């Protein structure tokens, strides 16, 4: 008989310990140790309890990369990326990154260290554009001998969060384009009569969070240039291209919202998005040097590469460049167009089959970018006795989220749900997702009374 | 360009092909091949959206072992234990393992190899029993000169369901003994009034997996022992122990209910549901070799281990054994004696809180076995919106399956819900799961409207 | 110094402890606990001393998969097929299994849901089989006044052992037709001579394990399609297709066995022989619903599909579902084509070898299945002082097992010996064993006197 | 017989006898084609070969060993995105639960179980954050009594963290600098008082100064402060920095009075993924109550009963370092921390007395707090001697160690030094190595019959 069984010694089960018999420490630190077998059972067993990773159908956000690249990032787990003169070579690698996403979006830098910063997501590359537009305005107005302590920038109503972070964290007004069923989004002439000489710059959307679609950054460019031809004002666009970043260049080369745009003098995109890396990676890239401002920035030369020093954050992991520039060279241009393509492919075939049901309607009939929202149908709503609020809990209990939400101004009365399409999710799943939407509108649809959430629509 | 990048070459990103755009075969063998990794995909990504093994409380089988004998199991999956020619060290180790479980149960045969048999799980086990118990009372019927043709068995309603199969698949008629608020368990004076001339055997179950009880198997035996007498008719046991079997030695050790009593000539268990090993596992254990018919049975030596040949199936993975007797040795008594201590310790924690909230109440103050049922206060109930199948929807969409349904005959109108608890189902688990049911309980008394189920009840 | 080193503690070397100077245990679980390190070798050192799984010869399962669903088979080791609520995609993928199974037999139902069952083997498939064929043949007696309480069933002597135990466990008459050289198959006129008032079934075999040949399924067709019409007894076949299940398809498209037959109601196979996956698979499927009996059987709807609920068996591992899916998409018609293709070559090759040898005389010119039989030439059998039994020996000390047998009745005076050529025994293989044989004859020619089995013939 | 494709990628091709083996890594452009995993992992992972290895960096105070369940459990998180709480709100809770414990270990008195506090990447976002709200608790004061709140600035010692001119960059804040001298190495409460004002927005003591490796007395600067605020009226506070002190203080100088338990002390910071002891990508921000979290930056969303306060400059982020936080402080506790910081500190204080042993090194401080510490030259013996410490980094760089050294912050700019930092997995016997390369490198520079660049430099 083992006297210390119970206590975590060399002969101890998991779970026939006192340890498994106590709850995990909501508050303080426990006192003394357990065996690593045990910690790693209490960690882990908490995370079963929620969405599956391949199942959450609200993310944009990477949840599948192949097994080599799984092994070189998680072999870089303990590799620092701001440690750049101790893993030089990784810093050239982020730049060579930067480089190629530059030329994916059309750079006409002639430099080949193009001018661009790593992120860990859009948020930071979002905010490292707005800092940069806010310091370029704030230059110019002072050399003008003009205010430059009100700034602003304008953006759809469709915005994503982080921008509100930005308007919040630096104290920068926000100007919000509704949307509406006429104009689903950025109307060029709208945005523009929102600016005045303080505004920064305007936001055009690759990839709205809320709708799939993207914001015609083309027409805004025409328009802004008759404005600031007008005004004098200047007003640049940085693109938010957070999905559509890794999806336009391959699916739509044509398509002309990059810098071969006279105003677009920086672009931001969410590599962990649809650049296919897991969680941990953004990137922002300027059209040239000279519209990064030297209050934000500086560069160092490591082994012949020119590495722009601008960051929000300092220490983080090195292991999303690894993944970036692993995908860049295993897949290439053809690679990337073959699994967007097949992205793409199936949300168009989800799309084509939701609009066959009874009860929905899609809010686009044009998929650029690999998700879509869908509502019910306005008839089909007033008698029914559930909402997509219902929906989502329906599929819920088959491990999927599918995200119900109202839209962004004056579309707000339109409760809406998306699906997002990301790569690791196929033509059989999306059969199995649509197969339990089939069989959750016929459940809901036998129900006698109206749900909490129809009732409040009432 | 790879021209065969999507039609599968060694280039192919799975979620860049052909293949991952088609639906997975529903009806014909796909005319040609794919790549290993994209068939690996096709079948992993079918099994993602359903209920995770650890959340699965509805089970009473292992879907937890620990890393060695995970290891163990996984390298003997090319072993078919029936090769016991080519395999004599896993015959004999089957034979090692059927001893065990002979003398945890008591059995007093002198032969140093046990009698008993491997079964796939509780289901073969009992039909062996039953097949077993079903010979030996035509024999004696035959000689007596008494018909045979129209044999019985009696068992409680709350009897599995593979005993409704053995009725089936051998055409032999199954008496119920019916649950009752007073009888909770099978009652042996109402158990005899259904014994006759042609009954083979009655079936007390240890784990009743409608309730959580033990039949009361000396109680039973000594009924049973008086009526023989002055009837003749010879009728023994069958102990069903598909959990308690590996129960009641560790925790229980003094109450008799196994071969220590008279009448109690074979006993079966469920290797993989408290036997701790993954699933595929059965034992069923005769008292005597004068048990085991000849007709069923023979036995062959392997390596001086006289190992009896019974069984339903025949080729069949051996890592079962391996597993078990792993857990023989790695626990020992004292180690199951631990672990399912844990597993009843958590089950008796749950018990006691669901008692303390305002719906429930338990139907029995008496946890003998590592799970038990509640139902809903009948003041309570009435007044209420919901029922407890809502509530195992509210859970589901957490990811747990924590099943609700009605009790067997003459409590049929008791909607119940169960929890097992099993060996990696921790405290801090049971805190989730508690959490989640106090937070579906407030949403559900928000509702203004009956749901489905609660009006099916009116 | 550490006090507690051969005890068990955390710095204990396995073969340096007082639990690797004792015994493994042989009647007694051990009181205590021992490290898993400890306990991992304990069970894993005994499997060593036996045949290894690739080189068994004797067995048809499977002993090699590839890596892909090895690891696919390892992470479901803790999925309880039976809990088909809970996995429901699982036990949708069961049912597409069967679907493809039927239609690989031609089956002519149409529905989309075909009519079959999950099994472990061969054993419970047949038994199912049988079991139908029972229960049907009972009904059409009752409703014609005739009696139900004599069955009989036909089938070759060279019966698998499952066909005894199905007898003796429902204790039906098992009747059987003799080989001969003039018949080394099932003889129909033979067979149809054992036909009565009470033959429930006709059992054909595909791929006889005695001899690797056929029962001519078409031929027994033939003749009870005329002795039905003669006698009105409705008596059916069931194909033993426990290996042939998965080469017939594949190999022979044009050859008539299976659901193409009038009068073959159902149909079993081995999953885990040459279905190719690892032990633990068999299947059986009837011609349509209306030869299952609705006492034997119900169905559940899950996701939309219709599965049958009959089995012996009751929770057991889903891991030999994932991979039979996985083998279907995988390699498709072409693939399993090519891998038996290979598996029957190397079987004709090895037959075409021994045939060159003097000692040696093939039992049949033709090989059909992956495996054959061979016996010593009359003459040399008569002068040689050795048999096959000594041959055996000489190849188990390479590590072969290579099993000698005698034929069943009207051909026991031979002594035969089989090699079965699986998935994973490569013509390299071969080489290295037909080595080995010559060699073992090049020593047994050695003898001066006869061995035990030799003076055992005489 | 002949493979056709091999050079060019098929199911035989060796990595090594292709045609991209061949072809140089792109450097500006995406390929046009793809090539086979293995190809792309090897072009990849060859590059990260000819570089320090981790655990032989010793400029880094960023994690660079966990144990192998730490390790297995944050790999299988790979793919788990932390912004997505409602898809993963047991990921959520496990961060309040993290920043609880952070919280009580740094004595808070904040009576809500849901702790103020925010998860980061590291410092860097926590000291914005901290930052921010000060300034922004500051904007608040000065708007409410009708005083400018255009001009803020903030105090700090010259031996700052870059991250502080980050934010005093990119939020245009002017920050005020407070000199290190030998009589002063630490930041001196009285000196930095002189630079506060009526627009100082907080004064940021720092916890294991990177230059210098020492401890900023923040109970003194506290008490300095409160006699000031009450003469002032400006309400100055304290944001301590204490990216490592912040898991050093509370095992090993559990009275040091640095943390919520001093009245200015405001917020805190702190890099999990330095001392916290989990791999890159963690640090943590805590406030001394919600009244000192601006809800002009925050809101707070209940997830499974737990009040998780929303505010960060980073969105969708790696939930693996979460999930290795929580691992840590169960797997090792607070009695589990304390030996693994004990061993780090130790290793660093014989490190820094064998330094001391060596004829040509003197060390910048006797007081050995956080498991680092910085030696210079003996005066005598660098004016004599044809090396510097620079000369010393790169032989030591040739046996893969990195020992980095640099001239320290203002009015000791003149001290050319090298500084050693012990995180979990170097070793006593690791050290030993260390020292005789150390050693052996001194030997070898000692045979110059000519000063090396750097040394002519100083003159
Ligand atoms: C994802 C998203 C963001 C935020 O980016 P993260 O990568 O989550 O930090 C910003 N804008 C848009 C349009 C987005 O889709
Ligand atoms: C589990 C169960 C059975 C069926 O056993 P399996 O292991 O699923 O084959 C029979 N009886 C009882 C009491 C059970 O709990
Ligand atoms: C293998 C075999 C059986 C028994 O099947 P299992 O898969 O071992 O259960 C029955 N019949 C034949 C012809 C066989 O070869
Ligand atoms: C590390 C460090 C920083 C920067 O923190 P990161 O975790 O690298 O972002 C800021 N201040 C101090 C004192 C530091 O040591």
């Amino acid at each position: 008989e083992d006297l210390n069984f119970r206590k975590g010694d060399a002969k101890t089960d998991v779970f026939g310990s006192d340890r498994m018999l106590q709850p995990s420490p909501v508050e303080r630190i426990p006192d003394g140790p357990t065996t690593p077998e045990v910690a790693y059972q209490m960690v882990k067993d908490e995370t079963f309890a929620q969405t599956q990773p391949r199942l959450n159908l609200a993310t944009f956000v990477t949840t599948y990369m192949d097994d080599y690249a799984t092994k070189l990032m998680n072999e870089a787990i303990n590799i620092n990326y701001i440690d750049e003169t101790e893993y030089p070579r990784i810093a050239v690698m982020n730049g060579k990154c930067i480089n190629i996403v530059a030329n994916l979006w059309n750079s006409p830098e002639k430099d080949t260290w193009k001018t661009g910063a790593l992120a860990i997501g859009s948020s930071e590359a979002c905010m490292l554009g707005g800092v940069a537009a806010w310091l370029r305005w704030r230059k110019k107005r002072q050399a003008q001998g003009k205010p430059f302590d009100k700034p602003n920038f304008v953006i759809s109503t469709g915005f994503q969060v982080v921008w509100e972070k930005f308007a919040q964290l630096w104290q920068i007004e926000m100007r919000e384009v509704p949307l509406t069923l006429e104009k689903t989004t950025l109307d060029p002439e709208e945005a523009l009569k929102m600016c005045d000489e303080n505004t920064i710059c305007v936001v055009p959307i690759q990839g709205v969070t809320w709708t799939g679609l993207n914001d015609d950054v083309e027409a805004l460019d025409k328009a802004l240039d008759a404005y600031n031809a007008k005004t004098g004002y200047d007003i640049p666009i940085h693109v938010d291209a957070a999905s559509g970043g890794f999806i336009l260049p391959f699916l739509y080369p044509d398509t002309k919202w990059d810098f071969r745009l006279k105003w677009v003098l920086s672009i931001s995109v969410s590599g962990h998005k649809f650049g296919l890396v897991y969680p941990g990676l953004g990137w922002v890239c300027w059209k040239g040097k000279e519209y990064l401002p030297e209050e934000m920035s500086f560069s160092v030369n490591y082994l012949g590469a020119n590495i722009t020093q601008v960051g929000l954050n300092f220490s983080r992991p090195a292991a999303q460049i690894l993944g970036q520039y692993y995908q860049f060279i295993r897949l290439g241009f053809q690679g990337y167009k073959e699994v967007q393509y097949n992205s793409l492919q199936i949300a168009k075939y989800i799309h084509g089959e939701i609009a066959k049901m009874a009860p929905f309607v899609n809010y686009s009939e044009n998929v650029v970018n690999p998700l879509f929202i869908w509502y019910l149908k306005p008839e089909y709503a007033k008698s029914a006795k559930w909402t997509l609020y219902d929906l989502q809990d329906k599929l819920s209990q088959h491990g999927w989220m599918v995200p119900a939400y109202t839209l962004p101004s004056k579309l707000e009365d339109y409760v809406v749900m998306r699906v997002v399409v990301r790569q690791g999710f196929s033509r059989d799943m999306a059969d199995m997702l649509l197969g339990d939407i089939k069989n959750a509108i016929a459940e809901l649809e036998k129900l006698d009374f109206p749900t909490p959430t129809r009732m409040a629509q009432e």
